[PDB]
């Protein structure tokens, strides 16, 4: 029998993940520098410490290397829960290897994770793996509200964390508790949630150029 990927996803392109990378990266610069941040180091760095600024871009120190990527379904060769039903469906099948276009929402930060926030359309919504057998996975949100790609993690933070990140962050804004703008970035508006967690609504979507495909290892 055939193994199956360790995930199936959407794997940036080169331009696409340079340019995804490249915002990322300036949002960790102009965020540390940021006043409202600073006022709130607290949830970053704990103590009495010396005032002094944190450099977020050294704060994730565990980036993802070279090709970005969404993922839809971690299937871990195929021991994974649904890992088989999501591999068997047509649409997963039809769509190997084909091209998308992921519409980018937002950027995130957390003490534990930096990222960014993608709105699948209802095509690529038919990728996403269905949680009818576990509906604590995207708890109460909409289906793929947890798509995201991930930009960067603190040094003792998993891998799948920036997933539940972005989802509490969203759970937020569904109660209305994002609260009023703290600040005007560039590229959108700086939105301080609480709990050292920090959300920027872009003016304008990304729209990055993606395969969908297995990773293996
Ligand atoms: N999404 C997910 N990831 C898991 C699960 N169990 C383990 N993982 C870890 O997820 C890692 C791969 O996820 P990755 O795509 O890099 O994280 P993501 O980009 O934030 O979705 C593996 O190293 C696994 O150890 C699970 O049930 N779901």
């Amino acid at each position: 029998k055939d193994f199956l990927p360790l995930y199936f996803g959407w794997f940036l392109t080169k331009k696409s993940s340079e340019t995804l990378r490249k915002a990322g990266q300036v949002f960790l610069e102009e965020l540390g520098n940021h006043k409202a941040f600073k006022k709130e180091l607290r949830h970053f760095i704990s103590g009495d410490e010396p005032k002094e600024k944190l450099e977020l871009v050294s704060y994730f120190g565990k980036r993802p290397p070279g090709v970005l990527h969404c993922t839809t379904k971690f299937c871990d060769y195929g021991k994974a829960a649904g890992a088989e039903e999501y591999a068997q469906q047509e649409v997963v099948k039809r769509s190997y290897g084909k091209a998308f276009k992921l519409s980018i929402s937002a950027l995130f930060v957390t003490p534990k994770t930096a990222g960014a926030q993608v709105v699948l359309t209802d095509q690529e919504l038919q990728l996403w793996p269905s949680d009818l057998d576990k509906p604590s996975a995207s708890e109460g949100l909409p289906p793929g509200s947890r798509a995201h790609v991930t930009l960067g993690c603190a040094a003792d933070v998993q891998p799948v964390q920036t997933g539940l990140d972005l989802l509490d962050i969203l759970q937020q804004v569904k109660g209305g508790s994002q609260g009023e703008a703290v600040g005007e970035l560039p590229r959108g508006k700086l939105y301080s949630l609480g709990k050292g967690r920090w959300m920027l609504s872009l003016t304008k979507k990304m729209e990055v150029k993606a395969i969908f495909t297995g990773y293996y290892g």
